[PDB]
């Protein structure tokens, strides 16, 4: 099961085509969706005569099915070169990323990764040939603290799933959040990514004991993100209401299937995408009978209209099957494109005066994709920063369900600040009030109190006062916080006074 | 292959170890004396005499 392509340079490419489910199932919006857009990219390329002229590129797609090792395994077949393979352009979960990596940088082949958000892979020291074309993990974290922070936001539930982007989202989230001041965190939960009762019915059944944290932040992947949601619904209609979630849940309208009424109102980020129109004409073209370059693409079809019954032969894909280009099918045609312009600016300064091409250095050539910049395909400019992220822009959905319809709308942006309209919202329940105690303020001299993390007294500190010496009620009227020993005036009689 | 005897160049044995750790194949070194070897964040399943 792979796509094998023949050409003068040849590019490699790791999809998530299959799925757990509820590789049991096609990914219809995370696989396919990606490698129409990978060969179309393609497509494109190879008839513009200004780019890799009489170069024509090939592909080497497979199956990664959202698992590291498995990925892992099948990406032995790049290195053994069967084809040579020139760049890497496929890697959708920082789990798979981070192994094909390691792998790849002992052969020195360049990777490029579309869909990858982990601050880990920002690491030059140990990843020296990977590329990015989304931010780094570490923008939506603060992107996360400031939509808490500006709701009025205190105690919430956090939620991970175990793995390097499920973990390290959520540290640079405490972490910012700890900065930010007054978010504490009630519980946090991992999941294993094995649906079982004992693990997430009894993670839904443990956020339910803290009643007064009605948010829960998550990090998790866009398999688990259903686990959680199927186990809230059994669970008497789930005892974690608000989901604010990460990029990885998105706007994608899948895992929400027939718990709908679940995720009401929820919150979730995504990376600032722009349509492309080329990529709509192409998709919706792709028939049974005349795409025989993707193997996987029948049983997609099987899934997509439900049917084998006999299939009619006048259904397609349109507004009707709600077509619903997925966030990332962007950065794809970037990467291609970016690679492209690599290897095009490589061939035009070794060998002047001959299109045609013998051996390529790893090393140079990821020399060149660091220091080229262009205008996208379609929509905005292509670069690499100095470690190979992307500038980080958010824009913020919420499942708001119509009465006609259930769907994601965009609420606001992020862009180093934060803008946002709460008039247009929905909520499930009415703001979800998630607060313990009043903060301390300096009333009648300050105080702070232990207790639960979350909680606090903040009685009074009786007496005397000063302006900012307040460390735990410490003395030098007393105030039981004496800092007036400094600016104390002395007091002696006057000349001028009637007793004198 | 329960286990890889080692190497007797720093080198060879670093980057037989760098392949090795990602399929988890223990390895023991007999001549290898680099101390870039010590660190067990980057060399996991690697060990000297
Ligand atoms: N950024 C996510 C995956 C994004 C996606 O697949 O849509 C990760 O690191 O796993
Ligand atoms: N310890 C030496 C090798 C010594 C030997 O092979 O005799 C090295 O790291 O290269």
């Amino acid at each position: 099961h792979s796509i094998r392509v023949d050409g003068d340079i040849i590019l490699g490419g790791l999809f998530p085509v299959h799925a757990k489910g509820e590789c049991g199932e096609l990914k219809k919006e995370k696989g396919i969706h990606r490698l129409e857009a990978m060969l179309y990219a393609i497509d494109q390329i190879n008839k513009d005569p200004d780019l890799l002229s009489n170069i024509t590129l090939g592909v080497r797609i497979l199956d990664t099915c959202s698992r590291d090792t498995y990925a892992l395994e099948q990406s032995l077949t790049f290195v053994q070169a069967p084809d040579k393979i020139s760049g890497v352009i496929g890697a959708a979960a920082s789990s798979v990323s981070i192994m094909v990596a390691n792998i790849l940088r002992l052969f020195k082949i360049p990777q490029i990764s579309y869909a990858s958000t982990a601050p880990e892979l920002s690491d030059n020291t140990r990843y020296d040939f990977f590329s990015r074309v989304v931010p780094p993990d570490s923008y939506q974290a603060q992107a996360m603290v400031d939509i808490v922070t500006a709701l009025g936001w205190n105690y919430v539930s956090t939620l991970a799933s175990e793995g390097n982007y499920g973990e390290s989202g959520v540290e640079a989230f405490t972490q910012i959040s700890r900065e930010i001041g007054g978010v504490s965190i009630a519980q946090s939960q991992k999941i294993p990514r094995e649906p079982r009762p004992g693990e997430f019915e009894k993670i839904i059944k443990r956020l339910l004991e803290t009643p007064n944290a009605r948010a829960v932040i998550m990090f998790a992947n866009e398999d688990d993100i259903r686990r959680i949601l199927e186990a809230a619904k059994k669970l008497n209609q789930s005892g974690h209401f608000l989901w604010i979630g990460s990029d990885s849940w998105g706007s994608k309208i899948a895992p929400v299937y027939q718990q709908e009424e679940i995720a009401e109102g929820a919150v979730t980020i995504l990376p600032k995408r722009a349509s492309i129109d080329g990529f709509d004409r192409y998709f919706r073209s792709r028939t049974l009978a005349n795409n025989r370059r993707n193997v996987w693409f029948a049983e997609f079809w099987e899934e997509n209209f439900g049917c084998k019954k006999k299939c009619t032969g006048l259904e397609r894909i349109a507004r009707d099957s709600s077509y619903e280009q997925e966030g990332k099918v962007q950065f794809v045609i970037d990467a291609v494109y970016s690679m492209a312009y690599a290897l095009h600016n490589m061939h035009k300064d070794l060998c002047p005066g001959y299109i045609g091409l013998s051996t390529i250095d790893g090393k140079e050539l990821l020399g060149y994709i660091r220091a080229v910049n262009f205008n996208g395909s379609a929509g905005t400019p292509v670069t690499f920063n100095e470690n190979g992220d992307a500038p980080g822009r958010y824009d913020i959905f919420q499942y708001q369900i119509t009465n006609k319809s259930t769907e994601y709308k965009v609420i606001g942006h992020w862009t180093n600040q934060l803008h946002l309209k709460v008039e247009d919202m929905q909520w499930a329940h009415t703001h979800p009030a998630s607060v313990c105690s009043l903060p301390c303020k300096p009333g009648e001299r300050k105080k702070t109190v232990k207790g639960v993390p979350c909680c606090w007294h903040c009685e009074r500190c009786e007496g005397y006062n000063y302006q900012v010496d307040e460390l735990s009620c410490e003395l030098c009227r007393p105030n039981m916080n004496r800092t007036g020993c400094q600016l104390i005036p002395i007091i002696k009689l006057e000349w001028h006074s009637p007793w004198a």
